[PDB]
C-alpha cells in the first residue's frame, strides 16, 4: 500500500498529473492521471494498482481509461485521491525505503528506456531529481544530473552505464 502509492506517484509525475480542472461556473474538478502509451500497461498493469489503492482509501470514484490518439489516460475524479497524493508529494523526503524505491521504479517505468540501453529520468524540477539522485547513490548506483532542456529547463538523470545490472537489480 505505502510501495503501490509511491509507485503510482512515480507514473504520475513520470508522465500524468494532477489536476483541478473547470467544470461549470466556480466548480473545478479535481482529475488524478496516468498517460501511457500501451493500453494494457494500463489495463493489465496499472489499473489494477489504482483500483487496489482506491478502494484500500474509500474513494467511491470509478477508474476511466480514455483513449487520445496514440496514448491511453487513466483518469480518477477525486477530491480525497487527489489531496492523498498531494500530501505524498509534498512528504517525499521522508519517504522511508520501500517507498522510495518504489517511487524511483514508477519514475523509469514512466519515461524509461524499456530496452535498457539508455537509463534516463527528466524533470523540469531539478530539487525533486537531487533528491531522486541521492536515494539512488544511497542504494550504490551511480548517476549524473544536468540540464538536458535549456530553453524549457528539463534536467535529465543519467544512470551510470557500469551500473545497469545495479540499477535493475536494486528497483526490483
Amino acid at each position: 500500500v505505502s510501495g503501490i502509492s509511491a509507485y503510482l506517484l512515480g507514473l504520475i509525475i513520470g508522465d500524468g498529473g494532477l489536476y483541478k480542472l473547470k467544470y461549470k461556473g466556480n466548480r473545478s474538478e479535481y482529475r488524478v492521471v496516468i498517460t501511457q502509451k500501451s493500453e494494457n500497461l494500463i489495463k493489465q498493469h496499472i489499473a489494477p494498482l489504482m483500483q487496489f489503492l482506491i478502494d484500500e482509501l474509500n474513494v467511491k470514484s470509478k477508474i476511466q481509461i480514455v483513449k487520445g490518439d496514440t496514448r491511453y489516460e487513466l483518469r480518477v475524479s477525486s477530491k480525497k485521491l487527489y489531496y492523498y497524493f498531494a500530501n505524498m508529494l509534498e512528504r517525499i523526503r521522508l519517504f522511508n525505503m520501500r517507498e522510495q524505491i518504489a517511487f524511483i521504479k514508477g519514475l523509469y517505468v514512466a519515461e524509461g528506456d524499456k530496452t535498457l540501453k539508455r537509463l534516463r529520468i527528466w524533470n523540469k524540477n531539478k530539487a525533486l531529481l537531487e533528491i531522486v539522485s541521492r536515494w539512488l547513490n544511497n542504494l550504490g548506483v551511480r548517476n549524473t544530473i544536468h540540464l538536458d532542456d535549456h530553453r524549457h529547463g528539463v534536467y535529465v538523470l543519467n544512470i551510470s552505464l557500469r551500473d545497469r545490472i545495479k540499477f535493475v537489480h536494486t528497483i526490483l
